[PDB]
């Protein structure tokens, strides 16, 4: 796959979620230029409003897209399990509240990389900080570990979100990963390293539906 991300690539993402039975749907579209570890995404609530916070949503809302350095090219997964494309699993745990369960599918399909996804929520309290919307509209930058799952022929990942309250205090949301090739063909199977991320979130002052643009900057590191 790493061929198939040295120029600018268009992305597609679809997200269908249910969060304690508020079900919505969420549309992207946008194009990751990996060779800079660069995306540009804009993202639409095609159902109306959003029922969480748009910031609880950008680490489910395509890893491929990092930048590996030239003497890191032999640890990236992701790129290794395209244009097949790979299924990506997670648990994400917000301390005091609810959890959100996603799965979903990134592959190619034609020149357009798509990231389909499907989450389902449960447990968040009614009036909690997701549910109440009580996070701020931003974004900070973590560091996203990354380990070898050989038996199951994939990666493992794990990190820690923390997304700012309006109260200055702060949300935190565990994030266990697993990722699996589609494909039966072989894959980049890397040593412990992470990816150093950032992104910035903004709105489109032409925009009337509920959405988010978002611009990110991921770098792989730690050999």
């Amino acid at each position: 796959g790493e061929e198939l991300f040295t120029g600018v690539v268009p992305i597609l993402v679809e997200l269908d979620g249910d969060v304690n039975g508020h079900k919505f749907s969420v549309s992207g579209e946008g194009e990751g230029d990996a060779t800079y570890g660069k995306l540009t995404l804009k993202f639409i609530c095609t159902t109306g409003k959003l029922p969480v916070p748009w910031p609880t949503l950008v680490t489910t809302l395509v890893q491929c897209f990092s930048r590996y350095p030239d003497h890191m090219k032999r640890h990236d997964f992701f790129k290794s399990a395209m244009p097949e494309g790979y299924v990506q699993e997670r648990t994400i745990f917000f301390k005091d509240d609810g959890n959100y369960k996603t799965r979903a599918e990134v592959k190619f399909e034609g020149d357009t990389l798509v990231n389909r996804i499907e989450l389902k929520g449960i447990d968040f309290k009614e009036d909690g900080n997701i549910l109440g919307h009580k996070l701020e509209y931003n974004y900070n930058s973590h560091n996203v570990y990354i380990m070898a799952d050989k038996q199951k022929n994939g990666i493992k990942v794990n990190f820690k979100i923390r997304h700012n309250i309006e109260d200055g205090s702060v949300q935190l949301a565990d994030h266990y990963q697993q990722n699996t090739p589609i494909g039966d063909g072989p894959v980049l199977l890397p040593d412990n390293h992470y990816l150093s991320t950032q992104s910035a979130l903004s709105k489109d002052p032409n925009e009337k539906r509920d959405h988010m643009v978002l611009l990110e900057f991921v770098t792989a590191a730690g050999i």
